[PDB]
């Protein structure tokens, strides 16, 4: 039974069965791209940084984020050591201007927070402070140790179940 | 013997069209929006996206498949998003839900039948459950048609499915 | 020890040994014939139609008071099939001159919702949404899945028991 | 759905009525005889006989206890009889049997409820299986009021007694 | 292998593909529906009714039909109750007009026999005649005892059994 008004379906089947857009482009658990950028935007331009050595930040934060979470002080500071030193930088810009939730915002790394999260692991073993915190002992679940994961369809069940774990 | 029921000595009912009178539950249900109602809000849509009588088909594409993965009880004042091709076509959830009476999950499930079989042949790809599952602790793939806010429960849904809507719902 | 107010009984055994009124003309569970007049009068007046299809209008409500209830929105409609159209009616003077309850005053149609919810049972499996919607798995007792049925001494104690299942 | 009987678009049966239109099993029934035929048949002993219409009733008293001990099927020129009080009162058969339409049978069934009757006050003094069953082999003795060859089972007839005539039939 | 005549088809399976007559139109088991209305318009004659009151004694003959059988004595009369009342009818055009035979002509009322006697179990139970001279002891049966049912399809194995022995 097609929907319809007035003796016309309301939908194209010719579009739809060729309209397939990707979990994470049509979720909410994710902010758009058009408010990424005004996120990025806003962060640069109150870092005063460029494009030079803006995304270098952006790995300190991801990995602040990794291990912090996506809900901080905002009257605070997020830390990124340059070696042995210590950088510090405000939270007014990252959460003031992540429209809807620093979450949503933070959900674009996602895959790039998984792979250094697993990147970090060979070698060594490693697991961020959301786990710890969290009572999670199983270092095969440390890739998807952080706040800001991305549930898809492609998430394994024993993955998809140690956030409901850590989440509780 | 049955007693039927009588105002003045006169059956209230007319039996000639009783015995033929065998509506299908989801036209005269409750879960479902009156076609009167889902007319108006339809037509107020295109008034407010001003979407001409062509393409909005494909703006019903859209959010047929937002509905789907995001739930049909957003924030009035937020966007919804549809792929147009790789970008992303924002629009505003106020006419969708200012015009959708008495909610936009019971205009919404005029599309129940389509949404299940959407989801089918994305599933009929890889694999596909809907975020109103992946939320919800939704494990068995095979009832992933019946993972989606606006879906109606009727006489030909598999029980299954419908004790799973009984474990999303709460 | 008879009831007795000086010197005579307060009853007449000869007449109640033959006083014998069926339940449902008794009980309260079920509108009185004048309130019944009352309200169908009352619908009549305010759908401006006649005896001519009045009683067609009745076979549409007490279908869809089986499949939606007795306890809906009074500032609502209530949706009756002209084939493969939709007709739409106000629940204003249903509810409102419907004393003391709609159920009450939808009590009278509880034998033939019985006939009409088993009379569609034949040649194709048919449940209620009074049950579909109240957990309710056994097609056997699809009689008795709606709300204003009227329990009596006839009622299986299967169907009084799925009644007190579905009330909870 | 129902496919109602219809004739040129129009359903040939009243639904109003059919409703209520629940007769006893035994006014339509066939194993027994219209009230048109008894009173043809009862009128017409009444005149065979020269019994006034005071008196009859007593005659078939006799008829009918002489129907359970005997049979319906008796022979036409041969002569029933009652006793009256210590002495036999012997009537012709002719009336009986050549009045009966369509048989006597089906008009002595109008006596059944009143012939299980009369065998429990019967058995209710000393044993009394009537002749139709001592013939048959009808050992159970509670089973003795549905002895009797005008008896018509009915929906409320124990199964056990429709079994047992089943037995005696043959 | 299509059936074919000098090169040629002597089929259509485009409306083949769509040609889907139920059971009880094209089987023999039913008489046809110009059988039908000379049989009903020849009994309407023959007994000097009109429209008004002739479908009226269409539900005893049904009824009658359904507690003594479709053979009946053609030099005999069927009975109707008008209350308390015996109403007699003759059985000449009942017989003489039903071609060919009257369980074809009666085989119209199988859904409404069916109704009426699972109509009148509820409440009671009631069981035809047609199953107490044929050894039935299964009132779930009951709908399905008499001459002129219509065994279709959708009827159900255990009522299809009951047929096979009440028929020997």
């Amino acid at each position: 039974r097609m929907p319809k008004s007035k003796g016309a379906t309301v939908l194209n089947l010719e579009h739809l069965l060729e309209y397939a857009p990707q979990q994470i482009d049509i979720s909410n658990t994710r902010a758009t791209q058009s408010q990424f950028d005004t996120w990025y935007e806003a962060v640069q331009l109150a870092y005063d940084i460029g494009e030079t050595e803006m995304p270098t930040v952006m790995n300190g934060l991801m990995v602040w984020c990794i291990e912090n979470g996506t809900s901080p002080n905002i009257n605070g500071v997020w830390v990124m050591m340059d070696g042995d030193e210590q950088v510090e930088y405000p939270l007014k810009p990252i959460v003031e201007n992540a429209k809807p939730t620093l979450r949503q915002i933070m959900a674009h790394f996602s895959d790039v927070a998984e792979a250094y999260i697993e990147m970090r692991n060979c070698k060594e073993p490693y697991m961020p402070r959301y786990g710890l915190v969290r009572n999670l002992r199983d270092g095969s679940l440390a890739r998807y140790a952080f706040d800001f994961y991305e549930v898809t369809s492609r998430t394994p069940v024993r993955a998809r179940e140690a956030h409901i774990q850590m989440k509780a």
